[PDB]
């Protein structure tokens, strides 16, 4: 039907806009402390701290499942990796400053990009 072509094209098309915010987000993270699930191996019991891990990888790979079907979702995913590490971590550690650093420049691109998406519908 030319109704789910038209739609794809926009889920396809949120898809667009959101892998260039995703990849304007990780460049807030040059150490890459975010871009991997944390280590199962290394911290075994991390699990046990946090319910929902999340990292930049995992988003990447929804990302192109077109898993995400609004800014919203997006947005949820991105808040977990900046949560979980200030609970799981310390507040005088790398890690925590580091989400606060991601969390706080962070900030204006999803500005941005939350503009954008009721713009272009
Ligand atoms: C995201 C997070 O909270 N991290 C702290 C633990 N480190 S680790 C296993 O020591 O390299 C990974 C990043």
């Amino acid at each position: 039907s030319m109704e789910q072509v038209a739609m794809e094209l926009r889920l396809t098309e949120l898809t667009r806009l959101l892998r260039s915010v995703l990849d304007q987000l990780q460049d807030k993270d040059p150490a890459r402390i975010f871009a991997q699930p944390v280590s199962l191996k290394e911290v075994p019991d991390y699990l046990d701290h946090i319910k929902h891990p999340m990292d930049f990888a995992t988003m990447r790979k929804r990302l192109e499942a077109q898993g995400y079907k609004n800014l919203h979702e997006f947005e949820e995913d991105f808040d977990l990796i900046i949560d979980n590490c200030m609970k799981y971590n310390a507040r005088d550690t790398v890690f925590y400053r580091a989400a606060v650093r991601l969390r706080d420049q962070g900030g204006v691109v999803l500005r941005q990009a939350r503009r954008e998406v009721d713009s272009i519908g």
